[PDB]
């Protein structure tokens, strides 16, 4: 029974436990602000120091885990309300991807928008080159930005945004509840085989980016992670 | 939308929000204690007051839900730590079946383990009459205590165990994870059509019971809930 | 060697074990409960019916002790967040004060807050008249709920808090680690010469105490000890 | 608030989360065996693979912690039962020392028993190169296997010991309350300033040592540790 977990309900520049990628910064309250508001391409990624093991190759299972979190999505004068909020999940030698022009890459992927992870998007901005809904959405990527999946939802400026996940290994299952802050609840889930898409080792984080265009101010608030391994 | 929510960190009987069936009661401290340890196949349950309408007969849609739970459960000398909680969902005119036996039937089933219910189990009994696993076990029931899938646990006498559940309407997928008191999660995950194993209104609860021997302490310490029906 | 160990998982009113003074009440789920609700400056405690050794008049020797035990403070409506739980020693022959106002005597102390006593409380209210820190917080008494030392913390309504303790006779120290919900530790330490204010024979318990605005459940719900003193 | 915590009731190697050094080995049931015993002045370490922040240069503040483990020590034919284990805190560079002769150093210090470190030794060997107590015993440790100060105690073959350690930042000091298969517990404490003695960050771990004839099994069955430094 080989397990990780942690508790993050306020950060702080220093503690080793966070890996701080590009623009990434911390503020007086403990709240994580992934982009610069006056950075043309801003990218701003924080992950959890420790590479978690999430397969094992001998006995070939994989782990199953249960997160959550907080976020906040505030705009500004003049600029447009982007690119939005990713977790991901990626190889634990993950970094902001070379010459990365930010937007809707979301900091994790190339120009095409393609790029090694798996996350859980919260899209501000609909890029037609990587097919976005209309609309705000949440969706599940898997080494695109151009989303397997959507669901329609609704980026609410100041507002505090909870979210749930849970994988199970089992049924290869990537579920996600996002609680606005008006009451209601948005679910999305997918089928993920990250034992066929990702590396045995891999680390876990949130990513934002900002255009020259579109820029807001990206906050994670905190973060608590519980996952497990069947070993032996 | 049509979202309904709230959240109970202690329960007190006099809030008609909340309906008690059978042996339950509610102690001095707030928890909800199932069973009677000095009744024979006791069986008690505990329904939120109000149905909740889980799907339109207009639009056919689904509703998405996100609901945390803590329960607990101890054992007593001299019988053995039997039968378990189960968290369901039912017609909103549910009530414990005539002449109950108590015991494997976790008090939402007959004899034949049959009953018209969808939730999720905490069984620490091993009734081989219904097909349990050999050991504790956290199953998917479908109108049957002979669970859908089951996935093994343990029931860790006197320990607060956490539970969060996330059903998805669009994938019809029901996942849940069990957070231990040592720290290691369980997750379990099945494919359920709600909108055709149960009626418009349902009612969600809590259900646990015991036989001759079989006894032991049930509590349900508290419970938040939310679900969430897009209407037009 | 002269040992001293037992356990209890839960508790039983009715037990040979432990004394009951006051207002404590024992519930279906062997949850102690120290103060009474409906009472007004209602003061309940509980103590190890075997009186310990903790020194010896002949040897001069002092033992050492590991101690843990979790218990539970949850708010009720409409009154205030009070008074407090305290782990204490004293003498054998100790009873609840004669005509104790409750309130942050916490029931081992008087009106001016002195006693014969020494132990570890978890201050929930702000008594002035005691020097009381302005927050919730764990406080090292020795004849006088008017702390030695106090560290701040928070008590957690609902939270199952975990505490641990050892005393090191040679150093005379009496350290103390407790386990927030949040994941988060809190410790105290502070030299007690036990010996000096203490008799060679001693009980061991826990007390709680309300006033008539100030109430609140307080529960203990486990506790193993074990305590070794050298002889001859 | 800062912190680290986590838990572990058994160890498996490919886990990430952990740092091996030596003869280090983990066994099929779980356990880890820190030296080998075929090997001469055997040396293993194992180390908590994330550094901790025990104080800060900005604050000033030192954390606390609390930890638990279970070690076990089986002699073996035909070699003398040492040279012990010992639980320490090091810079997060730490290494087993270059040139290792293992025996009486623990494997924390070199020839003359120093080195850059703080631990809890439970010593098997009379070394009086290093001032040993002439019997078995538990001693604190500050950058030499020649203890701040020891404690008479007895290491039993195959016995399963038990150990929790608490440090009090306050009083900068370090409790250890040890348990042995008989039920009889053992205490030592020493003040030791960690922000004196050591640098910001650091890694916790054991360590384990024998020399030429002088042989057993050191195993550590299971460690759990929570630390927390008051950020600004
Ligand atoms: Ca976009
Ligand atoms: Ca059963
Ligand atoms: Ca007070
Ligand atoms: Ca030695
Ligand atoms: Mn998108
Ligand atoms: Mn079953
Ligand atoms: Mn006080
Ligand atoms: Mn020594």
């Amino acid at each position: 029974a080989e397990t990780v977990s942690f508790n993050f309900n306020s950060f702080s520049e220093g503690n080793p436990a966070i890996n701080f990628q590009g623009d990434v910064t911390v503020l007086s309250n403990g709240n994580i602000q992934l982009t610069n508001l006056n950075k043309v391409n801003s990218v701003g990624r924080v992950l959890y120091a420790m590479p978690v093991r999430i397969w094992s190759s001998a006995t070939g299972n994989v782990a199953s885990f249960l997160t959550s979190f907080s976020f906040e999505m505030k705009d500004i004068k003049d600029y447009d309300p982007a690119d939005g909020i990713i977790f991901f999940i990626a190889p634990e030698d993950t970094q902001i991807p070379a010459g990365s022009i930010g937007g809707g890459t979301l900091g994790v992927s190339d120009t095409k928008g393609a790029g090694h992870f798996v996350g859980v998007e919260f899209d501000t901005y609909s890029n037609s080159e990587y097919n976005d809904p209309p609309t705000d959405h949440v969706g599940i990527d898997v080494n695109s930005v151009d989303s397997v999946k959507t669901v329609p939802w609704n980026s609410v400026s100041g507002a505090v945004v909870k979210v749930t996940v849970i994988y199970d290994s089992s049924t290869k299952t990537l579920s996600v509840a996002v609680t606005n802050d008006n009451g209601d609840i948005t679910t999305i889930a997918q089928v993920v085989d990250l034992k066929a898409k990702l590396p045995e080792r891999v680390k876990f984080g949130f990513s934002a980016s900002g255009s020259l265009g579109g820029r807001q101010i990206h906050l994670i608030r905190s973060w608590s992670f519980t996952s497990t391994l069947i070993t032996t």
